[PDB]
């Protein structure tokens, strides 16, 4: 078990690159989050080593599927022992649904079920392309909403939704939020974003940081800063 | 090389017991399309498993995430050598451009591209749940739009829709229908369905028949069936 509300987003085309980064750090520091990049490159084979190694992997595939294709796929994952797997909200009820009892046989060894609200590399000008009028911060709400609903243990969004979730939802509904740049750091594709600081203070439970940890001379060191900052 | 708009959903939850299936068909019967449940278990080594026995695949991961990872993702699928490959509209269209980008690298080896719209297993009623006003057919056509402007070979949608889209987007814009139900057939979470035959009426490219074929004794036989039905 680790302390630091922090997974990193292993986003490397290279095994090796990536197992470089893995082995200078170690479990106490932070989780692990292989996600549709790494995992459609290496399959479940490569959360195997990276759990031989003892670190808590978050399998982010953000399944969304057909009701009987989302709760197959969230026991596979169940089968592979990770800590905690994804799914979109914006799949329905139904699917939530079916996914959550596709634990119930795993029990207390069932990973942490949590659902995809608003993708954070998204505002309003991008839902806007889709029949939403809505707004990130609005919308996101609606599908969190859904999610409580149907038991799943916590949702996916933007720290900048961490206190009016973490408000109307309790400290009970987990939150993960990811699009963390740490100041002087380039954004991307990214937008609702937001520092580690600021994410701590919203209130969030894990923090997904990607490229300014992993694009970065000497990550290692990048981490262990990150984390004195949020103390 | 096959003939048969038919590409068999391989959802099962063991190596040996789709293998089996496979060597009883042959590529000129179908293509085959491996998801989220059975890549979840046996990664991409399986995909290559049924490339060496010569088959078409469909990797349908439905990619749906930030612009960064979905190209990531779609070219680790262009790297698998797969014949086509998911990608979710909802996703918006940058992330879609994002997509069509990273596979520029592979040209003509590059699998073919295609965003899945509204899921067959959805009705009014589902996408009510959400801050959806439309309708199926309705927003299926809005995301196909946005899909067909941002360069994409096709999309997914019903086969009930098949003909308004072959219609507004020519036989060009390429038409994959899952949710097949071969008459007095089970539906389950299914539900904007039809017939293999009613199907191929509308205009789909290629149609998706999961459960019918693979949950039917002597399902080798069901599908010889089904293609002759086709004809
Ligand atoms: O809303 C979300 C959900 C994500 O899983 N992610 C994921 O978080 C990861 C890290 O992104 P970054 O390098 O920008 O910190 C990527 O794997 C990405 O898909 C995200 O950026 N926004
Ligand atoms: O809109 C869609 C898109 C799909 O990929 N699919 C997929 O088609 C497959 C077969 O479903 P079925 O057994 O009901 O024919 C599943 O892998 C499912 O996820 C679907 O049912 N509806």
């Amino acid at each position: 078990v680790t302390n630091s509300p922090v997974v990193v987003a292993l986003d490397y085309h290279n095994r090796d690159d990536a197992l470089a980064f893995v082995d200078k750090i170690d479990p106490r520091d932070c989780r692990l989050k292989v996600g549709k990049e790494m995992f459609t490159l290496f399959g479940p084979q490569f959360v195997r080593e990276l759990q031989q190694r003892g670190f808590d992997i978050f399998l982010d595939l953000k399944f969304h599927d057909i009701p009987n294709t989302a709760a197959h796929a969230v026991a596979a994952a169940a089968d592979l022992g990770v800590w905690m797997v994804n799914v979109h909200a914006s799949g329905g009820a139904r699917m939530m649904t079916a996914a959550r009892e596709a634990l119930v046989p795993f029990g207390k060894d069932a990973p942490l079920l949590i659902a995809v609200t608003v993708l954070t590399s998204m505002e309003a000008s991008d839902l806007v392309d889709l029949g939403m009028t809505l707004s990130p911060a609005d919308y996101a709400e609606r599908l969190a909403a859904l999610t409580q609903k149907c038991g799943l243990d916590g949702v996916v969004c933007s720290a900048q939704e961490a206190v009016r979730f973490k408000q109307v939802f309790g400290q009970e509904f987990k939150l993960v939020t990811p699009g963390i740049r740490p100041q002087g750091s380039e954004a991307g594709d990214q937008r609702r974003i937001m520092t580690p600081e600021q994410a701590l203070s919203a209130g969030v439970d894990y923090m997904v940081i990607g490229r300014p940890v992993t694009q970065s001379v000497d990550p290692a060191q990048t981490l262990k800063a990150i984390n004195a900052s949020l103390q």
